[PDB]
């Protein structure tokens, strides 16, 4: 539904006609009403004309209908990383719609750049770590442009340089009990974990402290991690 | 599981933020008043809105349930060493301070505890036998995550 747009003439009076069903409410006005109006285009014409000289001159305006799509932007889910500079961005492929994927101007300019936008599952590339990057899906009708939108951010972590290091090797003559020690890392996090019976009372801390050490030698694992970088250095302590 | 009353006049159905949708946070069948929620992690706050709509008066109200998930924490409990006085009725309690919620001591017999809450408590009327002080660790809905005592 809509209205047609035409200019009056100065001395002569005006009439349209339509295309392809379209209904006019009142024909002898530049400003009436359009109630029937199919998908895709139809050409109105403006007829001008004054009293015997009859269609004297004319004039061309189309009206284009887009029915609205079914298809909303679904972007795909974050995504954690560790190490990587490029990464497959997703979303889902509407079918009743068309799109792409657009970054901010500010983070465009640091180098991150979007392989061809417009296909829902490209990759992205010159990540760099210890960052976040964010992307927009921007779904469009065919003239019905940001229809709706939706968005993706890339964390990337920090493969980091140390070396787990434990610690140094306790012995225990009438005792049932140690401190355990290791070098904190400075970066992410790390835990002791056991492959014989003891009670670790907090793992987390590299001083943590064991409080039923067997008679025999047992062996504490000191793990490295940092993020979605889940395993990054191991090493032991008798 | 997320509730609401189950409506006889309106029908609606459970939202949530964009941003919480992205991290993989899930609702079952939303338009079904009373269905579970997925993906939660711990240590994290989730928000659901629950939207009612009439036949053609939609988002006639609404209302939010908030779901809090605490972290069930990897410490265990050391509480101190084993502590044996000859002349005198006090003593200082130890234990290991867990680095997840808080703890505190509680005991099976006759004693006064100044500040059960503190791993370094203080006893100041211990029985002329031995006695044992239980220490106790939780964290927020996580009523007791572990324990274990000191003679």
């Amino acid at each position: 539904t809509t209205t047609l747009d035409a200019t009056p003439p100065n001395s002569a009076t005006g009439f349209w006609t339509t295309n392809s069903g379209a209904t006019i409410a009142n024909p002898n006005l530049a400003n009436s009403a359009v109630y029937n109006l199919p998908t895709g285009t139809s050409t109105f014409y403006w007829t001008l004309s004054n009293g015997a000289c009859i269609d004297f001159s004319v004039d061309s305006m189309v009206v284009e209908v887009t029915p609205a799509s079914t298809d909303v932007a679904d972007a795909g889910l974050d995504q954690n990383l560790c190490g990587q500079t490029s990464a497959t961005l997703t979303a889902a492929n509407p079918s009743t719609a068309t799109g792409q994927w657009t970054q901010s101007a500010s983070q465009a300019g640091q180098g991150i750049v979007i392989t061809n936008p417009t296909n829902p599952n490209t990759t992205v590339t010159g990540l760099q770590q210890g960052n976040n990057y964010t992307f927009t899906w921007t779904l469009s009708n065919g003239n019905c442009t940001d229809y709706s939108t939706d968005m993706v951010q890339i964390n990337v972590d920090v493969s980091p340089p140390d070396n787990a290091y434990a610690g140094v090797d306790i012995l225990l003559c009438n005792q049932n009990t140690a401190n355990l020690d290791a070098f904190v890392s400075q970066y992410g996090t790390g835990m002791w974990t056991s492959t014989s019976s003891a009670t670790i009372i907090d793992p987390t801390l590299a001083n943590t402290t064991v409080i039923n050490l067997p008679q025999d030698t047992s062996v504490f694992v000191w793990t490295l991690s940092n993020g979605t970088c889940q395993n990054y250095s191991t090493d032991s302590v008798l």
